[PDB]
DNA sequence: GAAGGGGGTAACCCCTTG
DNA sequence: CAAGGGGTTACCCCCTT
């Protein structure tokens, strides 16, 4: 769209199902993947930098779900890391995509936060004063940790590409238009799992409903949970599962009863599309079918 | 059952199902139930004075699960105990029962454990030598901590009833033997709640076997458990469930296909059972009726 | 409200496999 | 080791009478 260089995320990272680490759990656990990995094709978040060809620098740093991107209190730890959470790598003047093989996310303990928090903002405005820092911003720096550790997500970060094109000087300076990433959400955090439906006792039934299906899932709230029956003809219709929060076992199962179709006397079997639906967000499972059969 | 006066435990504690408390989670979390209680009928920890009629004081305290019976890193807490574990009532003339209704067990941090130990240590050897306690004899107490910290089972513990015949001094001087529990495992620790089958899909099925069934379960650990057929001592015959660890869905649920009934072609339908049974130990869940069908 | 239960959350500690 | 994963502790809450 802009005429000028820029840097586009070829492949994001995957928004769900990494694990941040702690510093204590060991330095090597996995790197963050891109959306589209397999376990037979793993795929890295991959950046290029688009309208030049040349030397140039591209970093990558954790900041905040919240649109106006500040920095997170999490840091990035890898092969090609700062120890302030920066990764950087080049692309030679052929090579204008950068693939991000080995990030992992330290997840800073809340004990942490500040000083992680002061530490991180203090490198960030060393530029504007280098030499040295005053009281009367150090306070005020330290008022900026405070406010952000009151609404700052430890469940979800945002990659931000920071990409410099290598000037004449020799020197990596010339900035380009920072690009920031989807969400990624830590996978051991709570609640926000994408609900998944692991399989079912039954996938047909009678027009009359009122069969039983255990349904085996991930991680429910008893509470937040429906099972939606449906068929997108643009007829809209719908219906749901019968059962209580008791019949929900252990936040991995549904034992419920289908419901009826709204069509009886059908004279062949109809395929319709049942789902999870979290009532209280919008969220989905995928749909899995179901057939209903005609009478006696 | 000797000639002299003894204690004996009326109502053993419930060996599975009581909750240990950290320092932390507060007091009045509840009280260790005796092994009859139901929600209804509730019940306690009773032990009784037996071959004597007056006054007298029973104590309770944690001992170990080993055989020889050493002091616990743990303490019982409530509203009739010492600062040290020790709980003490006072049985009537009339009445040789003591009931425990409030008894908690406070749970040690493992950073805890030695300062509470050699605590407990001293205040056991404090009558042996009151005056002061000599250097000397401080590293060879020291030891024993040490050394009972590497073995000590934190998730089991065992009441010891010490009961006390109070003379004619009015002094409660006469010892009676001690008389220990049966174990206590901590609830919320690593195999030690009960293995319960909530609800299967399927109660019958074909002599022929390989019927699958969702089992909902309590919790499992994926690579210990089995689902163990069996008659009521016909000659003991058993058979197994079919399925994989990946078939266990995430420690509450299990799908399994039947095994083969041993005779085929019975002339009418026969019931038989099915449990739940960890490989490992020897436990064995609330067994479920399963009623095998003929041929055609 | 406190008692009397129970479940979830942070931080860490591990164990499978290559 | 790397790359996942699950389970453990201490603690923090939260429902119900």
């Amino acid at each position: 769209t802009a005429d000028g260089p820029y840097l586009v995320i070829v492949e994001q990272p995957k928004q769900r199902g990494f694990r941040f680490r702690y510093g204590c759990e060991g330095p090597s656990h996995g790197g963050l993947p891109g959306a589209s990995s397999e376990k037979g094709r793993k795929t890295y978040p991959t950046v290029k930098i688009c309208n030049y060809e040349g030397p140039a620098k591209i970093e990558v740093d954790l900041v905040t779900h919240s649109d106006p991107p500040r920095a997170h209190a999490h840091s990035l730890v890898g092969k090609q890391c700062s120890e302030l959470g920066i990764c950087a790598v080049s692309v030679g003047p052929k090579d204008m995509t950068a693939q991000f093989n080995n990030l992992g996310v330290l997840h800073v303990t809340k004990k942490n936060m500040m000083g992680t928090m002061i530490q991180k903002l203090q490198r960030q405005r060393l530029r504007s004063r280098p030499q040295g820092l005053t009281e009367a911003e150090q306070r005020e720096l330290e008022q900026e940790a405070k406010e952000l550790k009151k609404v700052m997500d430890l469940s979800i970060v945002r990659l931000r590409f920071s990409a410099f094109l290598r000037a004449s000087d020799g020197s990596f300076s010339l900035p380009l238009k920072p690009v920031i990433s989807q969400p990624i959400h830590d996978s051991k955090s709570p609640g926000a799992s994408n609900l998944k439906i692991s399989r079912m006792d039954k996938t047909a039934g009678s027009v009359r409903g009122g069969d039983e299906v255990y349904l085996l899932c991930d991680k429910v709230q008893k509470d937040d949970i429906e099972v939606r029956f449906y068929e997108d003809d643009e007829n809209g219709w719908q219906a749901f599962g019968d059962f209580s929060p008791t019949d929900v076992h252990k936040q991995y199962a549904i034992v419920f009863r289908t419901p009826p179709y709204h069509k009886m006397k059908i004279e062949r079997p109809v395929t319709v599309f049942l789902q999870l639906k979290r009532k209280r967000g919008g969220d989905v499972s995928d749909s899995k079918q179901f057939t209903y059969y005609p009478l006696v």
